[PDB]
């Protein structure tokens, strides 16, 4: 369905079990969710945004149900001010920007 | 006019006649470019990205042209790795997110 961008494109996701609220972010390459501890094996990862860098931990192949689709996804866990679903998941989902 | 998110959604915009490459970013509440000088009529403004907080210069009602549409929007200039068109412009453009 359509999101006009007059408010933040935030939805309730399920990393599953866990409902998190997420920003749908065409300017993020990757996805970063705060406030979650996730699984056995992550890689160290370093992410560049505006005004600096952040150290996240990388969990691949995760249960994500959002927008009544289910996806297995790679999501990082870092100290982010807002949870972000970036391009890596937005493509999976088949979302686009129009017009 | 219908960007698949497989690559970074970058277009060429003209800011007051000047061509610039900008990333169309649904997760940005506002817009910030580097490499253009817009004048002395600005306000100082602090902005928070995922890495931390930066100083910017805020101009109001600057003329923007993107794919056949001419709008007037608020735009910040500053030191940014990449030029961003946030929600304040994407909305002015009548752009949406598609599923
Ligand atoms: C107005 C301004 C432009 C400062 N907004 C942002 O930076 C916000 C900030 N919030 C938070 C906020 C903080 C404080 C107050 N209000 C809001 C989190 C989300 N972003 C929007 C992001 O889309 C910004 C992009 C910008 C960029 C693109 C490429 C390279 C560098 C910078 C961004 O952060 N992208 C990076 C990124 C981000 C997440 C995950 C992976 C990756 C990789 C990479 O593309």
């Amino acid at each position: 369905p359509q999101f006009s961008l007059w408010k933040r494109p935030v939805v309730t996701a399920y990393i599953e079990g866990q409902p998190v609220e997420v920003l749908l972010d065409t300017g993020a390459d990757d996805s970063i969710v705060a406030g979650i501890e996730l699984g056995n094996n992550y890689s160290p990862k370093i992410v560049g945004g505006i005004g600096g860098f952040i150290n996240t931990k990388e969990y691949k192949n995760v249960e994500i149900e959002v927008l009544n689709k289910k996806v297995r996804a790679t999501i990082m866990t870092g100290d982010t001010p807002i949870n972000i679903f970036g391009r890596n998941i937005l493509t999976a989902l088949g979302m686009s920007l129009n017009l």
